[PDB]
This record gives C-alpha cells, sequence and structure tokens, in this order.
C-alpha cells in the first residue's frame, strides 16, 4: 500500500521533503503474518544465493552510491563527506555478510562412539529496529547478517530519516527479483515508532529484536520483548580521558572528530572530556581554537564540517539543558547557541557532578572536567551506560589498566571513543546494551546452534 | 542462618530427613547486596587462583563419591547407579571449566595502523535457578563456568531435592576459604522458588539469569527478568523416530533406556516414541517385553532400575494425564499401576492427537504411535517445544533430511533424545530455551566481550 | 624477457603457437636477488592495499575469461567449457584471499600477569611451482595466499602449459602499477623447470617452497630444499568406490566425471574403481555405454568433452602401459586406441596386481575392478600415495568405517575423487604430499606466528 | 635391555653416575621395525584411553616429583629449585595434552549440496628427539601431544642428561601396562646422537621428526629427514633491549634470570644485552652488582643459584670464546674464569661486531652494547638466528615498533627472552627452527588433516 501518510523533513531548511505511508498496527500485524508464511523459503535459500542477493544489493548501492548519500545529506542532515563515507561502509557491510555465508564456520566436537557436530539455522523472523544517524549502515548492520543466517526480515526504520532505508528496501526487492525470491522475505514497515515498531517488539511471531536506537526505548524493549533473543544497541555518556603524557596535538585532532561528527549524533560520540589538571589549560585552549573553525551549515555543501540537529524540538530540548548545565556552575567556553535546528559546537567547563555527565545530549555539546588521575576512573564509571571510552596515554602501564577496569563494551587507546571498524565486534555493556553486532557476531545473534550427534 | 524452617522429603519412604533454612524475599535481596560487595574480588581473582578452586572443588567431590550419591537417591529418589554418573560428570565439569579458565581464546582482528583485540570479563551476578533432577550436575554447570569467568553466584536450587546442592555449597565454601577468596563470592539461597528464585529473577543487582526448570516458569523468567541476560533451559516433548530400516534391537535398548533412566522425569526424555507402520507391532512386541521385566522399588537397592517420581502429588496427576489418555482412545500396553509416589513403567499406542503428544509428563510413561514415513517430521514439529529429538536408521539420506528439518536444539542418530555428552553445546529452541550450556558455551554467555582499539 | 627460446606447443594441433624465454640459471638467480629487495616493501605493505591489488587481479581475469579459457583450450587442450570453470574458479580464489587479509584471526592467550597474543607474518620469498593441468588455478592458490601474507613471490609455471601463467602476470603487473606497488613483488620465471624450478627450490634466499607436480620431481624437492618450509601436492592412484547398495545412476554419472574431466589429466582423477561384484555387471554395462558417446576432439570446439593428452610422447607411454596391462590380463571394454595424442576413452577390468592399480597415468585411463566390500579399503590402501578417495554407499555405518579407514587426504562420499571445492582444506598424505591448499590454509603455510608477551 | 655401553656423568663432581645402554644402528632399525607394528594400535585407540594414559602419566611425574628434580641436580646439573619448576611443568603438559584429546575441534565447511567436515589423524610414527638442558619439559611436550595424536613414538634422548628421560620411560611403560595397551608405542632408545638419532631422521619409516638441539645438528637433518614432517627447534644469541625510559630495576631482575637461569644453558637465555648510552652505566653497575652475589655451586645445595655447565668439553671452549671475545677489544666487567666445569657468571662489554653477538654459548655469559636507540632493531636482527627478543620500555608506540620490527618467534616486553609459557605457541624463525610446540600447536603438527565431503 502507498498511500502518502506521514511528513518526511528537511532536517536543514525544515520543508516537507515528501509523504510516505505510515502503518496502522493491524497493518503491522498482516505485514508480519505475511512475513511468517516466507520461513520456510528462507530456511532453505541455498548459500549461493544468499551470496549472490547479498553482492548484488551492494553492486547496487555502488552504483547510487552519491544519491544516497545526497539522500542522507536532505534527509538526516549528514554532512555530504560524511554521507559518502556511511554509504561505503554499507557497501562493505552487505559484501561481509556474503563472505561470510560461504565462510562461516561449525564446529565438530571429540567423542569415543560419536561424531557430534553443529549447525547454524535462522531463529526464524528477524525483527529490526533501526535510528536516524547511520540508518544506511545501521540497517546493513542487520539486514545482511539476516539474510546471511536465512532469516525472514520485518524492518521498521526510525521516522526521523526513512527515505535512504526505503530506497536500500527497493535495492533489496530488486536483487530478490533478479534471483527469483519472493519479495516477502524482507520487510520495510514504516509509520509510528511506537506503533509499528511496538507490534514488532510484542508479536509473538517475530523471534528475535534487533534494536539500535535510544536508551529509554531500549530497556521498555527488555519488558514487553517477551520469549525472543534480544539484541540491543543503545547510547551512553562516552567518557575520554587524556593523561597528562598524551600527545596534545594529536588528542585535540582526535577529539574533533570524536566530539562534532555528525554534530554529536552519534552512540559513540564523546560524551565527556576528562583531562589531568596539569595539562587541562592547554588542552582546553587548543580544543576550543580548533572547534572555533569548524564550518556549521547546509549538510549539501562540501566545506561544511557541522550540519543541523536532526529536529528543531531535539534542539530546543538541547537549549534547556545546556541552560540547566550553566546553572549548576558549568563555564561556557564556545557556542551554546542555535538557529532552529542548526546547534553550534558547544564546550563547556564543568564538575562530576554535572547533569551533562549524566545526560547524552545527541548534540554537538562537549563538557570537560579537569581532574586528577586518581579519580579519572571512577568518574569514567560513574554512570548507568557502558558503550565506548577513550584514553590518550603513551605510557604502556597506565593504559593497560584504564583498559582493564574501564566498565565498556570497547575501550580506544589514542584515538576517540568514536572509532569503530565494522568487521570488530561492538555494543555496550550495563545500560548501553546486550549482544554484540559485526556482520560475524550478528549472524551469530541471529542464528540457533544445532547439535547433531551420529552415533557410530 | 540456623533455621530448621524447611521440611526435605525422602520420594521413595514420604519421611521427613531434615528442615533446611526457608530465606524470605528480604533475605534474598539482602543476600543479593552482601554478594555485590565482593564483585570486584571475583573480577580480579587470578587465572590460577579459580583453576585451584575449580579443581579443589572437583577433588572434593571425587573424595565424597559414594556419600554424595547416596544423598541424590535419598532426597532424589535416584536410583544409585544412576546417581553415581551424576555424581561422576560434575566432577567432569568442575575440571572441565578449570581448564577453561587457561587456554579460553580470545581474538585479534586485522587493522591498518590498529591492534584490535578482545577481552571476555565477568558479567557480575549470575543468578543461577537449578531443578530437582540432576541437581549436582546441573548445578555444576552454571556454577563451574560463572567462576571461571569471574562472576559471584546467588544460587537458587530447587526445595524437591535440596540436599546435594548444600552439600556442594560446602566444597565450594572450603575450595573458597583454601584459597583465600572471601565466601560471599558464592552464595546458596533455599527457600520457596517463586519467592527466592523469584528476587533472583527479579532484583536489578543481578546480571544474568541461568535458568533450568520448568516451561512456565521459564516463560513467566523472560517477562520478570528485565535488563539481564537471560539463559533457559526448559523441557521438551521429544520426539523419538524409528524408520523401517531401523536396527530394532539396538533401537529398543536405547529407547529403554531414553523412556525410563531416572523415571522419566530428564527434559530429554523420550516423550514420543514414532514408529514406521511396517516395523510397528515387531517393535511394540520388543520394547514392552523389555519395559516388563525393570525392576521397580527402592532408589538405595543396586538391583533398582526404576525410582520413585519427585512427589505423590505430581505422581497422581500422572495417573489423571494416563486415564485421560486412555479416555481419547489411547491403548495401554503396560503398566498405568502407581503405589504412593511410586511410578510402575506405563507404555501406550495413541494417534497425533492424544493429550500425551502435548504434554511433557516427567514420569515413565510411553505413548508410540504407529505412521507413515512422509508424516514424522510433521508430528515430531507439530509441538511448541524444540529440546531434543532422535532418529534410528541406517539410511544416509533419510538421516540427513531429518536432522534438517527436525525443530531441535539437539538431534540424535541412532541413539534416543536421552544423550548429552557435557562438553557439546547443549539447548533447546521454540519454547525449550535460550542460549547453550556445557562449560565453553555457558563461559560466553556468562561473559561480556570488551573490544580494545590501540592506534598505532 | 624480450627473447624467444622456447616451443610452446598446441597439444591437440602439435604447432608452435609461439616461443618464450628460457632462463639460465644465473637469470633466475638474479631474479631471486631482485625479489629479496622487496620483502620489506611487501611486509609492510597495508591490509587494503593487498585487498585491492586481489581484487583488482580477481576483476582483471572476470574482464578476460574468453580470452584465458581460449588460451587453456590452446595451450593446455582443456575443452574450452572446463576451460571457463578454471578461470571462473579463479576469480573466486583471489576475491576469497581479498577477504581473508582483512578477517585472518590472531589470538589471545590467557596468562595471570602477561597479555599474551599472536602475530601471522611471511615467510619472506615464496618459490611457487606450478602444473601444466591447472595452471591458472593452481597458480592462484599459491599466488593469492602469497600476495595476502605479505610474501614476495618467485614463481616457475610448466613449460607444458605456460601463457595462461604469462597472461596473469600480466595481469599482476597491472594491479601492481594501479596501487604502487613495485613490480619485483612477483616475478614470472620461464624455462627449464630443472634449471629454473630447481634454482627456486635451492635458493638459499627463498624461504618456502609451494609444489604442486608429479612424486619424481616433488621428492626430490624434500632433498634438495634445505632450510625452508615445505608444501607439496603431488599426484595419486585415486580409488572410488562403489558399495552394492550405491545408486548405480548417480555413480556412473559422478565417475563418468571424475574419470574424463580433462582427459583424466588431473591430480584427482579416478584412477581405480572398485565395485561390489554383486553389481559388477550392470555398473560396468553403463559406465561404458556414458563412456561411448563422449566427444572426442577439438578442445576449442563447444561439443568436444574429452581433448588430447598434453604431449605425443606422454600419450605413447600410456598406450605401452595399456599394452602392458592387457599382458597381465587386462580385459578391454573401450577405446585403447590413440591419434597423436588424442587418447580415447580407455576402460579395462582388471585385478588388485595390475600395473593400473599402481600407476597414475593422467589419460583417460579407467581400470575397474570386482571385488568384495571387506576387501575394497585393504585394495584403496594398498598404494605408497593417499590424495583421494570416494565412496558410493546409502549405509551410514559403512560410509563412517570407510571415511575413517580410508589413508587419505579427502574422502568423498557420493561423488568421485575429483570433488574440490576451492574454500575446503586440500592436500594428501602418505607420497601425496605435505601441508593444505585453498587460501586460508595456505596463508597459514605462507606466515610464520610471532607470539608476543607483554608484561603487566 | 641391561647393557653397561655408555658413561653417564654428574657436570658437578665429574663421577660416572652409571652406564646405560648404547644401541648401534642396526637395534635403532629393529626397534623402528617393531614400532611400525604398533602404528594400527595408536591409531585406533580411543579418546578416553588416550585420556587416561596422559594422566596417569602426569599423576606418576607427580608422586616422583622430588626424586626426578634430584636426578635433574645430579644428570643435568641443574640446580635442585629450579629443577622442582621443571616437573611441575611436565606435570602440567602431560594435563594440558590430555585435556586437548577430548576437547581439540575439528571444523565444517559450508556448502550448497555437501556436508564438508574435517578430522586429524596421526602422522604415523613420531621421532622425537630431544636435548640435555629441560630434558623432561621438552620430552614432555613431544611425547604427550604424540600419545594425544595417535601416534607411535621413537625418543632418542641426549646421553648428556638420559636418566630423567629413562625415569619417564619406565612411567609410561607403567601407564601402558595399566590400560593395556603395548609397550611398542613408546620406544627410548639410548646412544650415540649421530648413530641413533640419525637412524630416526633418515630412517623411511618416520614419517615425522621433532627435534630439539643445537643448530648445527638441525640444519643437517633438513638435508637428511628426506620425506617426512620436519619441525625444529634449535637456539639463538636472543637479544634483550633496554630502552631509556625502562624500569631499570625490573630491568635488572628480569635479565639476571633470563642471563643466569640454568647457567645460560637455555634455547631462550639472553644472548646480548642492548642498554641505550644514556642509561649504559647506571644499568652495567645494577648488573654487575646483581649478578656478584648469585651463589655459583652444587646444585644439589638449595642455596645454589648456579651450577656448572653440562661438560669440561664445552667449558673449555667458552673459555676460549670468552678470550677471543676480549682479544676484539671486549672490557671484562665480571667473571671469565672456571673450575673445570664450573663456569662462573661472566659479563663483558662489547661493540656490534663482537664474537659474542654471532655466537649462542650455551653458558653464563652475557655481552652487553651500549647503543642509540635507533640502531637497536638492526643489532637485534643482524644474527641468522630468530628465536625470542625482548625489550623493556614503558612508551606504548616504541614497544609496538619493535614488537613488529624484530625478526623473531617471541617477543617479550618488560621481561627476558627466557619466558615462555607452556600453552602459548613457541619455536622460532630465521635459523632458529621449523613449526610451532606447546602442546596444542604440536599436536597439529602431529596429526594430518583429512577433509570428509558428503554429497546431500
Ligand atoms: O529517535 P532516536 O534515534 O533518538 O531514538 P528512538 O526514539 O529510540 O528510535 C529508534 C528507533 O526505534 C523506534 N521506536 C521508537 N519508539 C518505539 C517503541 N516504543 N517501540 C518500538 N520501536 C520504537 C523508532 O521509530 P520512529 O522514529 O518512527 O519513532 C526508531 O526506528
Ligand atoms: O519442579 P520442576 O523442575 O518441575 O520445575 P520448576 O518449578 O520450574 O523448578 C525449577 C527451579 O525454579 C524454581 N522456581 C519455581 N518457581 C519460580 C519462580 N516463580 N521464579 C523463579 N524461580 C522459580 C524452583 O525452586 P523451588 O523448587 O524451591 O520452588 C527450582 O529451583
Ligand atoms: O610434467 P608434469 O606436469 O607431469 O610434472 P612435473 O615435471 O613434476 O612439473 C611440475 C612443475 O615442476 C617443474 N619442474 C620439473 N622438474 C623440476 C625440478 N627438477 N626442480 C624444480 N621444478 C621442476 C616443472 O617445470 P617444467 O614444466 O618447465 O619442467 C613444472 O613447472
Ligand atoms: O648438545 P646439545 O643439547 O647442545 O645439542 P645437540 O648436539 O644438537 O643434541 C640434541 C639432541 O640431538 C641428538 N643428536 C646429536 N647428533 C645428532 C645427529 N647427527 N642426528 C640426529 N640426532 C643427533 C643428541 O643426541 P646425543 O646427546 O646422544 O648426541 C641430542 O639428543
Amino acid at each position: 500500500i502507498n498511500r502518502e501518510d506521514m511528513d518526511v523533513i528537511n532536517p536543514y531548511s525544515l520543508e516537507v521533503i515528501k509523504k510516505i505511508p505510515a502503518l496502522s498496527r493491524e497493518e503491522a500485524k498482516e505485514a508480519i503474518d505475511t512475513a511468517e508464511k516466507y520461513k520456510e523459503v528462507m530456511k532453505n535459500l541455498p548459500i549461493t544465493k544468499r551470496y549472490n542477493i547479498l553482492m548484488n544489493i551492494a553492486k547496487q548501492i555502488k552504483e547510487k552510491k552519491e544519491e544516497l548519500a545526497k539522500i542522507l545529506a536532505i534527509d538526516a542532515g549528514k554532512p555530504i563527506k560524511q554521507a559518502r563515507v556511511e554509504v561505503e561502509r554499507s557497501i562493505g557491510t552487505f559484501k561481509l555478510a556474503a563472505f561470510y555465508v560461504k565462510e562461516h564456520r561449525d564446529e565438530v566436537i571429540p567423542s569415543d562412539d560419536r561424531l557430534i557436530f553443529t549447525r547454524r539455522e535462522p531463529v526464524g523472523i528477524v525483527g529490526a529496529i533501526t535510528p536516524f544517524n547511520f540508518p544506511l549502515n545501521l540497517s546493513a548492520h542487520k539486514i545482511a547478517p539476516a539474510i546471511a543466517t536465512g532469516n525472514v526480515i520485518v524492518h521498521h526504520p526510525s521516522s526521523k530519516a526513512p527515505l535512504v532505508c526505503i530506497e536500500l528496501a527497493k535495492i533489496i526487492e530488486n536483487a530478490l527479483k533478479k534471483y527469483n525470491v519472493p519479495l516477502g522475505v524482507y520487510n520495510l514497515l514504516t509509520g509510528a515508532g511506537e506503533v509499528v515498531g511496538d507490534e514488532i517488539v510484542v508479536n509473538e511471531k517475530v523471534n528475535m529484536i534487533s534494536f539500535t536506537g535510544s536508551s529509554k526505548v531500549g530497556e521498555l524493549i527488555t519488558k514487553k520483548a517477551g520469549f525472543k533473543k534480544i539484541a540491543l544497541e543503545l547510547g551512553g555518556v562516552n567518557p575520554n580521558i587524556v593523561l597528562k603524557d598524551a600527545d596534545l596535538n594529536k588528542a585535540v585532532n582526535a577529539l574533533i572528530k570524536g566530539s562534532f561528527i555528525y554534530a554529536g549524533q552519534v552512540c559513540i560520540s564523546v560524551g565527556m572530556i576528562l583531562v589531568d589538571e596539569s595539562i587541562a589549560d592547554k588542552f582546553i585552549e587548543m580544543f576550543v581554537n580548533k572547534a572555533k573553525v569548524l564550518n556549521v551549515g547546509n549538510p549539501l555543501d562540501e566545506k561544511t564540517d557541522v550540519g543541523p540537529l536532526i529536529s528543531v524540538e531535539h534542539a530546543e530540548w538541547v537549549e534547556k539543558v545546556v541552560e540547566k548545565a550553566i546553572d549548576e556552575g558549568g563555564k561556557l567556553l564556545l557556542g551554546g547557541k542555535r538557529d532552529k535546528a542548526l546547534f553550534y559546537p558547544t564546550i563547556l567547563e564543568v564538575d562530576r557532578d554535572n547533569i551533562l555527565c549524566k545526560t547524552e545530549t545527541f548534540a554537538p555539546v562537549i563538557p570537560i572536567i579537569r581532574t586528577n588521575e586518581e579519580e579519572m576512573i571512577d568518574i569514567a564509571n560513574s554512570t548507568e551506560y557502558g558503550l565506548h571510552s577513550a584514553i590518550f596515554t603513551n605510557d604502556i602501564n597506565k593504559s593497560l589498566k584504564f583498559a582493564e577496569n574501564l566498565e565498556f563494551g570497547g575501550v580506544v587507546i589514542n584515538d576517540s571513543s568514536l572509532f569503530r571498524q565494522d568487521n570488530m565486534p561492538f555494543g555496550g555493556v550495563k545500560k548501553s546494551g546486550l549482544g554484540r553486532e559485526g556482520v560475524k557476531y550478528a549472524m551469530e545473534e541471529m542464528s540457533n546452534i544445532k547439535t547433531i550427534i551420529i552415533s557410530k
């Protein structure tokens, strides 16, 4: 059904881009029932066919790279340079799934009178729910491994930037036609998250939820999901630590990127910077000065470093948080300033009890805490989250100690928390999530082991 | 605690053996708080120390081998020969965790100008909840891997057979003291499961739930657990299939064991036998005849093949399921007899619709269905469960088709469903559970991955 | 160089296609010296660059697929349809090496106070020596993983079919130029194998020999290589076994392929067929009838099933072996006819004492033995070689017994010895070789482990 | 036999301890011939029996712990405390092999129409050749995995310290008797290395040579082994690098151990120390001072740090090596003296051209070169060997640069080259050897892969 129910916004011009369908809970149910009927076909789809489909998707994404990046610029406000990077990553993500279909290993276990070996089989229907920020690559990170493991897919992309997922869905439709697979094996269900996304969570016919998005929606999902496999990638306030012996020049450059890439709207964005008291002044000055020269505006402009936040309503919320932060004694050093949703790089020096140390802002808003080395781990671990952390030092013993004691799914050394190599296992501890993504790792999540025992 | 609150019953004689402590919900909360204070100590315990603790536990179990078996016989009603086997496997389980502490591999991922490697760290507190039927070995399968991965443990054992677990708790305590580790890293919480175990399920301080028991409680745990890792080993109505080309004597011997070991009170016991039409009379004759001459009586007697069911309550209820199955057209071929808790081997021929095809009796009750080959997979797959299945044939092509199409965590070829090699990955699909046990596989559930990235 | 020293022959027409350089021992020494200068550049070449180079080779091969297949037909005498298949396989090989550059995993070993991890580094100079029969894909199986593991290469191709390798060298040259890697990291050295190949084997600057070819030369290499890692893939008389219970139609069809693909000039070609006495007459009848209607002639012709042998001199030798087999009591069932190098499908019935049971002819000559089952393994195991074996049966227990007892690098059930899946470990035991190929496995051979120990 | 052919010497007192058999070439031939008769038996020994044999060996070694240690002191000259540590490691080695017989995994490879899996099978007869320095643990590292993988063993132990290998052979014979395995599966062959060892190398019935000893004999083997798998663990001159930012106290302590443990007679003993010139005098002073107070004397005395070298003849050669090093301009800082075979801790300051930089002395003789950081990698890499290297620094980037660029099988950071954890892959590159040991790795060398393909 192609109706026109819901407004899609250009976050920069605030103009309506187009209208798209918004499914009702009842239509979401129907879509799931239909998807269930195709389980047997996906389960039995030969390896070669899975490989071919995945390769073809990567091929289409490549051929439409520039179109897709423009779409990311317009719909998600993603600076075109960063947008081309997201697209190239989606290419690699589908490509890597194709090869894991061919290369995935099972095991044989020794036995005196038995041949015991394992087999991986699909969990069945994979319910994928993706966010606005990297909607192409994050969708690739769910779709590619779901297809690689013989799963049927119902997918709800973020209403905040659904257009690239719509183009990917058509790309997927295209590859399925090419290799004679009914189109019902993948299903893009657009609409209101608390309706269409929620139906996916609750519906007893979905076998696994793979969710990337807000902490609050994540935590709800654990309570509503029921008897399903659950994978969650939520946010964090990602602490990046700069010890006195850090290469300051490189630490600043790395932290400018980790702070302000996609206007700080990344689950692994710099959330707080903890800097040794003895170098704090020199760091703050260099950091502030490099952030001063960032070009802030139209994501379609090649020269643009930082574009708008996803909506006016979030920008307005961030403005409040920044106000609350100054009230608690935060010292504003840059920005704290917005035109509509275009939020300027904002830097504050705060203490450890600040609101910004407990709040993921999804914004180019960076709190710097000057501290002694002995307090750093305490402060770093003091949140409810545990996604990514980073440390800048040249000291072996200190780096080993911090790396072991930081309670996070990822610890980055001499680069910001923002780092993610796509083929690495990735995810959080504590309230930051459940399970690991990265194609090989997601494949293991999106399948069940069958143990086969042959008695001799 | 010195309290003597809750009767423990000998299922054969129905006598009280003694009274153990029954903790309140408050006492469970308080015990969980205590365990939290030792998280850092368990987390930082060196490999050599976890190895030593684990090996010393195995050593103490070996020394007390015969006593512990007697306790299984008296408390769980397990025939003494079968109890000795359970004890032996629990020894193997603790020694195997000890070796995996030292051998468990992490990985390095290639990268230009980055060193990327993984590290497993404990989930924190592991709440372990275990059943009555294999309380020593099933405890071992949660405790041993939890210790190997540096977790603190709160453990609730089944009230129906707790005494062996209390002896294991004393063994663990000795081990901990011997190697100067505080005793609060391991906690045994006895009392009512729906209070004490429920608190373990529900407490926000528990990081992971590992549950083995009933499906009713399993499903309820998925809704109550919330933000924790969840591993479930629930039951099943395990289908055992005998094709026309099977070795009959060997199939009968295998299925006798699968049906009657521990009086059918095993999550992987034979739930139904499906036998080809052309060999059905020969099979049923031979099968019934072997069942006849099994010694029913005192678990303490070396001669006993079948002992009592775990409670009178459950046995009376079993007798009701039999009468109902006869009333649906079930043909009784053996037994149906019962003295108090002691339930005699009972075999019936039924159709695919009989209540027994959909009920996990946990009793020595075996429904046998004759049918064509083309209908076997449908019947086997027709349930809500997916723990273990078994197929008896010499046909390569048929064995492969069945192994691929049987919707189960385990498929056994030319032995019954009741097979489990301890070092194999083990668990169910559908309503039969989540995640896999076996020390190596449980260790990966009971730890979280940390990805460490060094920028070169 | 640009010299025209050595005839290259069309095996079908016996005409000189062209003349290629024949390097002296001094010239091969020089190329090896030059290759040595580039070890550090290859050793330090980034993952990204190696992946690009490997993918670019695959891409150029794909674009010249037909030209390359035609060279194989004209030069190696390979039927055009089979030549297309080799080309296609060679593409997959380079592609899979590219992925393994990005994905190959190292390990971390637990230690009390140390970080212990591994790192793979090139052996240095890989000396690759390849055969006439699959010169493109077998070269790929040496070059692709050599490049993936940061080795410099010296490669001697067979003088019997060098042209496609000279085309592959130009392809490699193009990929190197495109990514700014010096040309001397790969060196094709043509000429007399006993001069040039021998120099690769003998020269102390070569770190590793990877040889595929004849037993006589392989065995010599083990005595002449000295201090280098050695990998050998020699031939064998590959026994294929047909039990009484086999699907005869599938067996015949499979065996026709394994017998007559590339006129039996493959290392894993069918060497003998052992057939149960009870089904022998029917198997022989069928096999002979299918082999009659094979189209024998010009490999450039789409119609041709079987083309000529690699040289007259070899065809002449086979004829004598066949005449010797007939003198020993062999019964001619088909063929035995020769036209220059074009040898016709030849089938004989023999006993185990017949010379053909002990001789790898590299020819479409198939000896059949009728025997009883319990003699089959003994006959199969009776040679000095042990590359591949096959067994056709629908019996689980027999297939398991035969799989375990066959002293072979590979055991194929229900297809002929000729099966090789490129991504599988491949190689032989006894005099059939040392080490395994298939890209992942070859990478392990062409690198050395470095264990790195960081004391905390 | 009961023959008394060969004097066994106590290297401290120079007394004959006893005479033992010296086999002739002919008797070595017969022992290999008998060994061959047992290939099938070993190859078919079930997992459980291999496990039981291995653990029973470990157990006997533990019960005879102190005895074996005194033997090591009396026969090998090994100080008693270091002898205990060698015994304790050998125990672990046999235990770990037992673990791996049960736990070693094979793989399954995906395929559209095939089930493809691997199986390891014994190489056949393993020829083990061991040295004098760790005759018990190094034997364990060859025998334990050889039993694990189903091989027959013929084993020549060093004539310089055979007594403990004789005791181990009896322990093995005991283990074999207990579980009804013929004694012929393991054969200890004493006598001249150039006769008995050589026949093991040359004999065509031996399938694999695992050799640990001198580079000169190792090099020989590579020319004489013929068509067998070859694994060599030779020595080297192991460079240990001390950077200006190193913890000097820790470096000194680590380097005293690495230099003087077992009087420098370990294949991974410190062969040279490279120290930054800005810290040379401080390091040299502290190092010489610590070396001064070591107790040199009788290995049986508990106080003894350094016992004698293995023979007067070797001690006399070392004396001449030291004089040559002084003649070339080396500055003697300590020692350079001997009392028969007792050689005192000897330390010299030399330049990079000194004979000590190129010679493995197997003696407590330590050359120190003061240099600049940027020449250190060149000097470390400038020998023909490549076993172990070490670097002392607290600088992350430098440790990584050195770790990557040091051409060695092992790199130790912040401990000396002597470090070996028994469960880590261990071995050298360049002339330091081939293949890796550590039980799990040795198992892979001492077995062949078999690929089994089932067509569906």
